[PDB]
């Protein structure tokens, strides 16, 4: 860390804090996250996870029991854009970009088997380039949080979950980008999965088979009808609502994959606009 100045407080989490910084030697400008031994194992080999949608990991480094590793540097994220943009919401061919880039992201990692697990706007980077880039890639497996984005296999206490639950994540986001709200936002566990209930209905075993043999699945869970994607996420287009729906599947085998979801028609005119940011 001693060839390294930090330039400013950029953010926060739980794995540890996250740093701008300026090389003493390179001069590159960083973001520095300041955080035992399979973890090291788990961290160098995402080292060589190198893809234009995820956040590059430039170097890990580890002294003192303490590890540091140094990230290129995004100006901002989706979440600081997107409370940026809420009197006239992204346009559209933004959020269609957007939304194709990130899941070209995944498409990468999940070749890999590399999954996210917790995918949220604030981990998602974006440049005045009009790229998006995912951060925080592959650090869960190593190793108040909000569950807004948690996919309702892990709610349910899944233990051995799929890389499903990324797209799951990726749909709220796709929801919050259009509407401009939150798709479910819980503030505990079963209010997280009970607003999931109440939009797409109860999950029982015709649309989930084995919903009700998962550890945390109560019969005694009240049940709801689902509601029309026509009322969840308005002016959103068939094309938008088609995808958004796949993508909201409880079935973790019937959800789309993203490299499905990457010849679906609504990316068929898809485009690269750059954003108005202010960073
Ligand atoms: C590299 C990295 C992160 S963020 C994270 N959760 N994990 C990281 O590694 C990173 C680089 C740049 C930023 C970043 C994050 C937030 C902002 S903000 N919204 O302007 O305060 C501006 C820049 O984070």
């Amino acid at each position: 860390m001693e060839n390294f100045q930090k330039v400013e407080k950029i953010g926060e989490g739980t794995y540890g804090v996250v740093y701008k910084a300026r090389n003493k030697l390179t001069g590159e400008v960083v973001a520095l996250k300041k955080i035992p031994s399979t973890a090291i194992r788990e961290i160098s080999l995402l080292k060589e996870l190198n893809h234009p949608n995820i956040v590059k990991l430039l170097d890990v480094i580890h002294t003192e029991n303490k590890l540091y590793l140094v990230f290129e540097f995004l100006h901002q994220d989706l979440k600081k854009f997107m409370d940026a943009s809420a009197l006239t919401g992204i346009p559209l061919p933004l959020i269609k970009s957007y939304l194709f880039q990130l899941l070209q992201g995944l498409a990468f990692c999940h070749s890999h088997r590399v999954l996210h697990r917790d995918l949220k706007p604030q981990n998602l980077l974006i440049n005045t380039e009009g790229a998006i880039k995912l951060a925080d890639f592959g650090l869960a497996r190593a190793f108040v949080v909000t569950l807004w984005y948690r996919a309702p296999e892990i709610l349910l206490g899944c233990k051995y979950y799929s890389t499903a639950v990324d797209i799951w994540s990726l749909g709220c986001i796709f929801a919050e980008m259009v509407t401009r709200r939150a798709l479910f936002p819980g503030d505990s566990e079963i209010d997280q999965l009970f607003r999931i209930f109440r939009t797409l209905g109860t999950p029982d075993e015709v649309v989930w088979p084995g919903v009700t043999s998962m550890p945390d699945y109560k019969p005694s869970f009240p049940k709801w009808a689902r509601q029309d994607f026509s009322k969840v996420v308005p002016p959103l287009d068939e094309d938008g609502r088609s995808l958004l729906s796949q993508m909201l599947h409880y079935d973790p085998n019937k959800r789309i994959s993203a490299k499905a979801a990457l010849a679906h028609p609504f990316f068929q005119d898809v485009t690269k606009p750059v954003p108005h940011l202010r960073l």
